[PDB]
């Protein structure tokens, strides 16, 4: 009954456009809104089909608003520019946090587990929509972190509306159920977050990754990839291994993951998150 | 062109309903969404007497307003509860209450670091300015320290839309609204809120009768500005006092736009380092415990 139109942001109101990153789908730049006095991020690419792609992603973000989804502030739809405008995330992506070990020599476990929990919450919300929305392109580069390192899921270019129950996060290719797609990616992201290593480190051609996963093989789980000092390491490993099970029916729902995670996160006090973020921003200086 | 329908939340999925507050505009309770696994706040009317279609229209108007005014510093609405046996607006849960509690519960919050105060002021200005930039422009007309919620890291979220339902809070009403001849409202409220945040005092503290407060304000009087209410060791004290006194000018035409206030506030907030904010918030959260 209650319907909301996505605001149309005039391009001329976006000032100080500066390149932040160039990806497969577009270019993300920071900017300042002249009227609202806030900083925004602009993702821009035109063939009418790709214009439809951009508009489709904008509408999906608009309908999928939630606490852990990148909040879209508007769409810029002009003759000379087509871009999605979202909140600006000063702390980049989960990828940077996990792998730039000079910037972030230490990332305290409480922060990692809160990130994992919030990814699970956001994706569960998506899967609980009507109809359920399947993200199908989760990766540590899609997960942005706001000023206090809370998750914002992004990149909804590869998405579907029909659930029932780069490629390093893609499940292997019988009767096929693509409801269990996101959970495989989440398993890989979990292994990544807990290991701070690149999945399939020794692989030089991504097709090697496809062949290995199709053969039932996954990122290595041993003391080197996952030290034994990981909180709830056994439960987390079980979560991971069920998440990337070769059979999609063996993979849990995101609700099961939240059920399985709640005690794990409960082991940490809420203040430790803030402490870890302050340690992060202090050691990143100097 | 791009339209989003506000979700309809089944009442039965709101669990552990716990009364948080009973107010002039409604009743706020905390609850937990069985599917989303998150805590939410539900604003609902009295449960006994059937809701008159005017109250139902008010609730729908508030829900749609929150939905259309979505923004970084506005209370995020997650859905509407529209059932035979319950009608409530569902929003994100703000664990840290309102700006009023932060400013005046000095045992919980003995000290509130200046960077945090100025960030709060800036974010309030941002939220109300966004509100004013909508089409049609939305005038809040009921800004107060009770409407300003603080999320888990003490970032501002403006709340309380729709109307009021009665069937202390006049310190933020300008003197030309006392008798509403239905004719630049919010900025006065913002000036008063600023004076409060920098002073951490009750405006018109020595006045026990609000009717006397209204008389004074109609006479051009405002909260006292001296060394006792605003010590001279306050950062950017002069600039902030000028902003205040211009905001609550007797003449509404003399009060500045929220855009002017944002232009003036931008350098002030610019003097603070990003780590000082995090440190202020964590210091706050730590002294709030063990107290
Ligand atoms: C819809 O438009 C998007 C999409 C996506 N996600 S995506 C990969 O395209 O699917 C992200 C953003 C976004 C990025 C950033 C951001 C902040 C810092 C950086 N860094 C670059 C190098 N390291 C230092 C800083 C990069 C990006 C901040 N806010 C944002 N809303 C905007
Ligand atoms: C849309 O529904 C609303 C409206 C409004 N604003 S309003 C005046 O009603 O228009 C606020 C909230 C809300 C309140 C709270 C909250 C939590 C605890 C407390 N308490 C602390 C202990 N002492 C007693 C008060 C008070 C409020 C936490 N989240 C929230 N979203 C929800």
């Amino acid at each position: 009954a209650i319907c909301s139109a996505l605001p149309t942001i005039p391009y001329h109101k976006l000032a100080d456009l500066r390149y932040l990153s160039r990806g497969a789908s577009g270019t993300v730049s920071s900017a300042r809104h002249a009227d609202w006095r806030v900083q925004v991020a602009v993702k821009h690419l035109l063939l009418d089909s790709e214009r439809k792609d951009v508009l489709r992603e904008a509408e999906i973000l608009h309908k999928a608003r939630f606490s852990y989804i990148l909040p879209i502030l508007g769409i810029c739809n002009e003759p000379e520019f087509l871009g999605i405008v979202t909140e600006y995330m000063p702390n980049g992506s989960l990828n940077e946090l996990l792998h730039r070990k000079t910037e972030y020599p230490d990332v305290a476990w409480p922060l990692r587990f809160r990130i994992l929990h919030e990814i699970a919450l956001g994706v569960n919300y998506l899967h609980n929509m009507t109809p359920p929305l399947l993200h199908h392109d989760l990766k540590t580069q899609n997960i942005l972190l706001d000023n206090e390192f809370h998750v914002k899921i992004a990149d909804f270019g590869l998405s579907k509306w029909r659930m029932m129950s780069t490629i390093i996060y893609m499940p292997p290719e019988k009767s096929r159920a693509s409801i269990k797609h996101d959970i495989y990616s989440y398993a890989v992201i979990t292994w990544e977050v807990l290991s701070r290593k690149q999945p399939f480190e020794d692989v030089t051609n991504p097709l090697q990754i496809m062949y290995s996963v199709s053969q039932g093989h996954r990122p290595v789980i041993n003391e080197e990839s996952l030290p034994y000092d990981i909180p709830h390491r056994a439960r987390m490993i079980s979560l991971i291994e069920s998440g990337w099970a070769q059979n999609p029916d063996e993979r849990p729902s995101f609700l099961k993951c939240l059920i399985e995670l709640e005690p794990v996160l409960r082991t940490f006090e809420e203040i430790t998150f803030l402490e870890a973020v302050i340690q992060l921003k202090k050691t990143k200086l100097q």
